[PDB]
């Protein structure tokens, strides 16, 4: 074999090298660290796991550091008790966190809450199963009318559409984790909560004070904030994470299918990568088969051209867990089989849209591509290739991010002196990697007299 | 607005005038009638409530008969109490009507259960879940060993996979429904449990011998030997219901999206009616809101091009119809809005793609169909056009029937004698529809000097 | 099948019925009378002797009346003796019609030469032979300095490439031989050295003065005036003839196959038809065969999109008439055999014309049948270069006989079209009759419906 | 710049360097040398001075031998006289080459002339003049009745329309001729009257066995025999030459244009070159300017996409060879100007070569440099009538001549290319020093990398 790449959210269930072994030969691409939960010894065990695991089997895979990010909820209740709000009440949120709550008033964990939030601003809560309207605001209490019954529970997340939180892109503990990413290695960044392109640069600028200035943000939008700025989001990061569950929470249930897809595209065109997370087979935590419609909505979602596809609880907390990567596994495959490429004035642009046009009109399997820092490959997987890209680069890190993108197979070589001599290594290594045999044509794509970050050259070959 | 169909099934919430005439209203087209559930008095009373609407509004709607069709479930357990079946375990299923079952052999209702069956097949329950795998058969008993875990309960589904059941087309009861519909002159029969191009057959012959000759039939796709016959299913219809969670327990998650593709494709190539239907927005049943993932399973579908969208449940048995109807009919026109045509030799083929070719380029807003038995304006209606389709006919029946295909105004007139009269009368007629201005293009679609079933002429008007 | 219609120029080598009747065999088309030579009677007497052959034979054909047009030619010499000029020698003409010729100077017979010419401008005499640059402008003498050396001759021909020529738009004799094509009721008038805009209006209304405001007018361009307002004299004629063989003496040769190929596209682009004139087979007046280049020429212009060919001279006083239509007739047949049509790769009249003949391709129809009035619908099927025919019925006798020059179209004269099923009635019954078409054959019947003349706005597609 | 080739016959009028140098200037790209006439001295006389000139001022161009070829002629007659010969007479060729002949018979040079030709052939003498049909064969006499009336001369030629001429691939002359092209190093070879794959084989074999294996054999398509046999003549040779008014004389005209546009497509696919020959603007032997008809047949012959245009007499030996040489330019050069690149609207270089120009002209590349040893990737991206100029690096002084040829291409001579990254680097630096393009211009570089020769493979881009 498939292209589009797995996602794995590892946990306790599969912590182990023994599970991690079996997950990747499932179809698991990335391990993906849930900073929500876990102490640093117990995610520091599961890298050195995986990176054993890949020196005793010399397999590759990627390692995604999730953060926690900010966030509004609210606090507790008299004796932990759910209470019920009633549509049409009057119900208050305090800025006083000291403040224990019921059915009349509740506190909130951000001070600033009465201050971003004006008067016929809706709030949600928990996941939107509440909902209110703001009728006035005095000092630190905010007064709302609610909108439909429903329990109110403790420590519940809260959500305001089309309202610009002033929370800072980091948390305190996001700060800390970050710095934990950077001496540990890892190879991405999914950062949590990205409403503007300032948040994306605040945490850019923090891995750069600590040695992590070659790791990928992935810019999570998970809300509506983001979906408006998502343009200028994109520009600063180096992929997307498409949160179709937390964004169905702030839009309209209608539009959630086409912000994915307008995101997809965007995307795509941009030669960035963009994960499917959430809602995935969250049925498979408890059962040992997905449904039809979570089923579909995977291939759906690897339709709309995604570069990979993720795992949550279904892997980490989960009871079937290798059922559901090889399940994905299974429905990537099927799914990638059947797709075309698209293909559709930078230099680049038009170098790499050839050599995809030129593979297909000579039926080669493969496309070889000389890469240092990546774009290269990326540019290549824009058009959709049905060859597979086998990517030579001399960077470790740039090799292990590679796993992500669809349809690329990363190898780490020493060197490449010339482009001549790019070609002869690159027939060799076509040969022996069994995705080509001899006689086949091949595409190998590459930059030539040009510093990295520009491809310019497209050469064709028999094995 | 909107161009795609909602079919709703009605029940005791929604039987009444006051609410059909508000569904209506909120954007059903199509009444669905499921013969499963309700005597002819109650059906009858709906339709007529329905018939009565319509004559007070002056609105237009059809009238889809389902059936219950034929079926395989167990019977009886002692007590009437669940069963827990063990995997591994041996056991039995017996022609034997006659006896109580329990944890080692139940009973079926079909007598050729053993028959139909080999040793190796595979035995489904409970919509599956529990599969068994046949190994032995002794006269009336057949011998089983379970497969996974599960509670078996009284008067279950069963399904057998890739294996021909040798039921009739029809069981007595819907023989004698669909008599009932022949006389109260209902506009579709959407026939369950369809297999074999045969069965088909079958219900038109029966149809035709009480005078429902021209009663269109929707061969209900519910399993996998009528996936296999597909082709020949088709080509015997009048329109098919892909049923996709019936359908989810017969073949791999894997392949269903790729089924309802595949067979949406074949049918919009027939200028045959395709429907939507099961597991679109069950949540709807108990909540006044759909889930993200039902929203997108909707608009996914209708992008694969349905003709229309069913509702069961939802609207029959459910506690919010009238919001069911609404998200529906928002979700139609939000992916409508969006879709593009397909421009892809019979005469009727190109003329009609040339008639859509040509509304496009001249951004006509209508296209206006002479029909006598709807072909034309199914005919235009194949190239997704923009323009919406308003469909002239002399035939009542014909102008109920268009009204289940996508994006079709149908409108009943008392004569057209010649091709400029067609002319005349339909811009006369787009005027008053409210569908086009004075001054706008309109393309006008017809047959001249050829019998109908032919489609030949396009013209071009200005009003 | 052939398509490309020819035109035939007739005289006294080819004016008998006998020989008429022969021509059209061999695949003319259209008579065209040259009047830059012969008289009311004998011109009179063709038209004549084409009607008779039409009506005795049930051919159909057209009557072109091409103009004399306006001139600038030099006058006479001393002894009518051929003089000697000498590149680089100072020369000189005058508009006093008085004055014999001789070496130093000569006479020009238009009163305005010293007037639209401007110092340094061009001036060249006898089809080119001699160029000269005019050095100064002294009241009724233009003075100049010859270019070449060469033998000028006793009244001969004069062009001013890039001149703003100031002759009227019909010379006197081009009035009284329009009036005269009123008369005879032809279907074409060619008019001479269209320049402007204003020329044509100028001809339509003098045709419309005397009964010939059905006459379609044929603007010739000829010169470089004229094919800078090629855009606007388009617009205002009902098609262009164009004149290669003089456009060569007034601008660069480089340019001439250009201007040919722009103004072919323009006038297909408008629905109106375009000729091939001059310079065809000219090697056919003293010979029985043409030259290679001749037949290529041809070839080529067909392939540029032509409506029509025309022969003159070959045909008209050439000893080979016959032998000249015959292969004629073989390169228009042989060419147009191997073009293929145009399909635009909004109006309404655009979009439905054009959406027929792909139609007729997709199902390999044989015959596109029109109902046109005035003829724009026939055209504006001639467009896109069907492969089908079209057979193009009407009830207008002059529209029946123009479409004779437009490129693949088969007319034919009917009594009535009441409706339009009555349409697509009559044509399947017309065309099974004309051969052009058998039972189960495909058809595409273009017609307008329930609108005026002028717009075509409905295909329909027939089995017969 | 412009971009078509120009070929210039050098004869007397020409020949010194001052006027080869002149030529160059006004366009001319390579030398002919007509082998039907002049002594080895004097052609051997016209390369040297070629050669002094290119040595002297830097410019580089190529030299074609064109052989006489052989021949079918008739012989002497009584007295020496014309003789008139009357259509329906009886009339009578002789092998016997020492029968003098008078208006019953005549005698011929080829003495299979009674094999070759079978009763009902047509025969033609003088370019067609003459024609007569065969009525039957004895001995050494082929007997005949004439179909036209003409005076027959003294050593006419002779042609055998749709007619298998078992003549040699080479006469003697043609191989005494050829050595010496040998000697002298040509870059081309025109070979006459090509009919066979055999013939072809027999030229290459006959440069093999002397040293031009490297030569480049054009072959002269000039009667039906070769026509239809071109697609293997084609196959055989490096290159064709139409000579389409000698087909004028064997085929039938009407299909004389379709035959060069089958030829110049044929010759385009397979990446070899096509020149167009005969009857281009002869009207210049005499006059110093053309005609129309000559300038549009030539524009169109380049529309057609020919290689290169040659003149021949025209450059020899007329009264204005430099006229015609600079109109020729003139024409090129408007031309080409509006020509567009055909890009195949699978093998490697296809797929390579032609994805080059597409990406060439998405960019706006005004230049494509290419690295060629045998020339093969040159023309392959030639093929595509790129708007970017070729600029062709090789180590092969013989492959940077026959360059000159092709047409777009500006061959440069290189010490050396030792690897891909050299060429991009020496490419750029030569595409500056070349003033073809200037610093911040795109380019696109073609090469064939880890291969051999005749396979191009590699496309790069770069910025200057």
């Amino acid at each position: 074999m498939k292209k589009t790449k797995i996602v794995c959210t590892i946990g306790p269930k599969t912590e182990s090298e023994e599970m991690l072994a079996k997950m990747l030969d499932a179809g698991m691409n990335v391990m993906r660290l849930n900073f929500s939960h876990g102490d640093y010894a117990e995610h520091g065990q599961r890298i050195q796991n995986l990176r054993n695991v890949m020196s005793k089997t010399g397999k590759t895979a990627a390692i995604l550091l999730d953060t926690k990010g900010p966030e509004i909820r609210t606090m507790k209740l008299e004796g932990g008790n759910d209470v019920s709000l009633k549509a049409g009440q009057t119900f208050t949120f305090t800025t006083d966190k000291s403040v224990i709550g019921n059915s009349e008033m509740v506190a909130v964990t951000y001070e600033g809450f009465t201050t971003d939030l004006s008067v016929g601003n809706t709030v949600l809560v928990d996941d939107g199963l509440i909902g209110m309207e703001v009728t006035a605001i005095e000092g630190n209490k905010v007064i709302c009318k609610v909108l439909n019954n429903g329990d109110l529970g403790e420590n519940k997340g809260v959500n305001l559409p089309g309202v610009s939180i002033a929370l800072p892109a980091l948390a305190e503990k996001d700060k800390q984790d970050l710095i934990f990413g950077c001496e540990q290695g890892v190879d991405f960044v999914a950062a949590s909560f990205i409403r503007k392109r300032s948040d994306v640069i605040e945490i850019r600028e923090h891995l750069k004070a600590h040695g992590g200035e070659n790791i990928h943000i992935i810019s999570k939008i998970e809300n509506q904030e983001g979906l408006n700025n998502f343009d200028e989001i994109l520009e600063a990061s180096d992929g997307i994470m498409v949160a179709r569950g937390d964004l169905g929470v702030e839009i309209p249930v209608e539009e959630v299918i086409f912000a994915q897809k307008m995101m997809f595209e965007k995307c795509i065109r941009a030669r960035k990568v963009v994960i499917t997370a959430t809602q995935m087979l969250d049925s498979m935590i408890k059962n040992p088969r997905p449904t039809r419609a979570e089923a579909g909505d995977v291939a759906n979602a690897i339709l709309d051209g995604t570069d990979a596809v993720m795992l949550s609880g279904e892997s980490a907390k989960g009871k079937y867990p290798l059922e559901a990567v090889s399940i994905m596994a299974t429905i990537c495959e099927r799914t990638d089989r059947v797709m075309n490429s698209r293909l559709e004035l930078r230099i680049t642009e038009a170098v790499c849209r050839g050599a995809v046009e030129t593979a297909e009109k000579l039926d080669a399997p493969l496309i070889v591509v000389a890469t240092q820092g990546g774009k290269s490959a990326r540019a290549v997987r824009k058009y959709f290739p049905d060859a597979t890209i086998l990517a030579l680069t001399t960077n470790e890190k740039t090799a292990h991010q590679l796993v992500l993108s669809k349809g690329v197979v990363p190898q780490l070589v020493k060197e490449i002196t010339s482009t001549d001599d790019f070609y002869r290594l690159g027939k060799e290594l076509a040969l022996q990697s069994g995705l080509a045999h001899k006689g086949d044509v091949v595409v190998m794509v590459s930059g030539a007299l040009v510093p990295s970050g520009t491809t310019n050259t497209a050469s064709v070959h028999v094995l």
